């Protein structure tokens, strides 16, 4: 059924460009000035900060870039909103910027601070998907969440808790946390955890360690390919009329459409732009904690490591100065396109049957069986391609 | 603010209209075959069943009236609604032809097998407002419930458990009952309900006592004024565009809108027509528990007792036969209008403490001082009127 959540997705999407095309004719902002991912972060924030404000604007003169520190009325910023999705409150739409901002963290930055705070291992990052999604974050916000995501929230609840209402969420959180998991003993569990209405470390020990099974035994999480606000804005003013035309989060839309993107990005100094580039692409598509191999394989060229990476984060602060300050066309296209998945894939005391599941799985084992990438030109899922990773590759972590 | 509510409730009164237009317009009914509420309310419940099918349909031959048995595609029928929604939903709108059927639903019929079968005193009518309304309903749904309403749930849904996310309801459910009370006691005691996981015959007979304290301190329930879609259709027909010009449940509109409709219904041979026009007229207003002495001051004309009323129900049963079947011209008019109110009106063992002010409480005690009546002209809420019943009455309880 290709009607309502192909169209129905568009009429979203429709709803972002338009809004950012109106909010670009109201700074009169330039072409070039309405493709700066800055500027488009900075709307970004100022809508979602309102429905739930002033913002760092950058402008273009003869040679130089001018920063622009400019304030909104909050409820000006909330009328136009509506009057861009027909008066409609569109929640999907705030929160796809809601998770575009999300992919961009969970890449950009490395949050183990707050695992070891929390009492998670830092070595779970690739856990960690959608830890910054504001809890505001919809129904199929939380879907993109990663199993290590919700026990950080849990662990917490928990935490100053056992240190009315609110029972309900963490049976739910639960049910969620569950639904994450896709194996027997995973499954009942986390059962046995949601069973104590002030689960103590009891529960705090036992999360940690389903936790962990998850980083062997994965589960089901969702990635959606959020793109800026401004990619929508422009795509919408060249006429696609997405609500007509269909489009999607986890097929080859979202790559076709930033197949012909033109993002501009500032860029410091001394960085460098094939870096900054890669990072935006990995922000697309919710590859901050995909295996580099595979990431730069569909992405056509080299997905160098957290590390080795040349940039401290796409947006500027206000400690920066502008006279040494310059910007690069973000590189955004890709070679083939995959169908982004949520399956993990797979092959007394509880604990016991899973630390039994566990062993028998070498990081060897091929998931995703006969699923392929595809090519750009493939617009329907007709035919598959298999890589063979027999390579002088560069890593698989991220970070 | 007359923006939103008073124009938002305007579409969703469109809505409703356009619909019985264009159904009326498949069925091929005539004009005044599309005024009878009898065809109306068939039509009406064939789309709140299709968003949750067939029906009788009376049709006009030379001299006598003939019943068509009918099915449409519950799909379909889903189709035309949304069609003439703007392919929304207006969930408000089944809502709204949700409560129609209840306000008439609460005038027809007297709810005792329920009540007993449950636990409640038969002589608490006066507490089942909204008692046939699906818990579908909405939330503006629930507030024209009755205090008794909600006990009679409550009390089911304890009594066959106490004979998972089913807990999160029963505070609601309390705190919604809660809500209805407008006294410290009465607000203090239904917390103390509220504390039971397993709530025994402890609360069961407690909840009931509460039950009686509303007879003498009553809560806040909201009326809506609720008439059949044909009215609505015609009204929308005939020009009256409600979401520019605005309209309401609670205020002059909805009598005004009566004071020109057309609508007609089927009457059995032996039925008095005046008596018919009665039953709609409470059932517009959701006045069958109100005191006859006021509803007759407001309607114009005696209101008189659901005994001495004859008739046995607005909907005609397969039964019946037609050749002993005409139609009358429902009176709906009104000689004045009131603000529809939501307020009951005021003056250890937490029982103790309501059975104290139970007792200070005397029948004659005047409620809703100042507020009056108002005229038909009187667009404005400017001048009110205040009645005098020093009379000949004719009772206080249409039941």
């Amino acid at each position: 059924n290709a009607t309502e959540i192909r169209a129905s997705v568009g009429k979203m999407i429709d709803g972002i460009g338009r809004f950012y095309i109106q909010m670009c004719t109201e700074l009169k902002l330039s072409d070039y000035e309405g493709r700066l991912i800055q500027n488009s972060l900075t709307i970004e924030r100022m809508v979602l900060s309102a429905f739930d404000t002033g913002g760092p604007i950058y402008r273009r003169v003869d040679g130089k870039w001018r920063r622009e520190l400019i304030l909104y009325d909050k409820e000006e910023i909330r009328r136009i909103w509506r009057q861009a999705n027909n008066g409609d409150d569109a929640t999907a739409g705030l929160t796809h910027m809601m998770i575009w901002h999300s992919n961009l963290n969970d890449a950009t930055y490395q949050r183990t601070r707050a695992l070891v705070r929390t009492g998670m291992d830092p070595r779970m990052c690739s856990l960690m998907q959608g830890s910054t999604l504001p809890r505001r974050s919809g129904a199929a916000g939380a879907a993109v969440k990663g199993v290590g995501t919700m026990v950080m929230e849990l662990i917490r609840m928990i935490k100053r808790g056992i240190n009315r209402r609110t029972r309900i969420a963490y049976e739910r959180m639960c049910n969620i946390l569950k639904g994450k998991f896709q194996t027997a003993a995973q499954r009942t569990m986390v059962d046995q955890v949601r069973e104590s209405r002030n689960p103590g470390n009891a529960e705090f020990e036992d999360l940690i360690f389903l936790a962990r099974s998850a980083l062997i035994l994965r589960g089901s999480v969702a990635h959606k390919s959020c793109l800026p606000a401004c990619v929508y804005g422009s795509a919408v003013a060249s006429g696609y009329d997405f609500e007509r035309e269909g489009y999607s989060l986890v097929g080859i839309d979202p790559f076709r459409l930033l197949q012909n993107s033109q993002v501009y990005s500032l860029i410091r100094p001394n960085e460098n732009p094939a870096h900054k580039s890669q990072l935006v692409w990995m922000a697309c598509h919710s590859a901050a904690f995909e295996d580099l191999r595979v990431s730069s394989f569909i992405r056509g060229t080299k997905v160098v490591p957290r590390g080795k990476l040349s940039t401290r984060g796409v947006q500027i602060a206000s400690n920066e100065n502008m006279e040494t300050m310059e910007s690069s066309t973000l590189e955004l296209r890709s070679r083939y396109w995959a169908i982004r998945t949520r399956s993990g894939g797979n092959t007394s005391d509880m604990r016991t049957e899973i630390i039994r599941l566990m062993e028998s799985a070498r990081p060897e084992d091929v998931s995703f069986q006969g699923r392929g990438v595809f090519e750009l030109s493939d617009e329907k899922a007709t035919s598959p391609i298999v890589p063979s990773f027999d390579m002088s590759n560069e890593g698989s972590y991220f970070f």
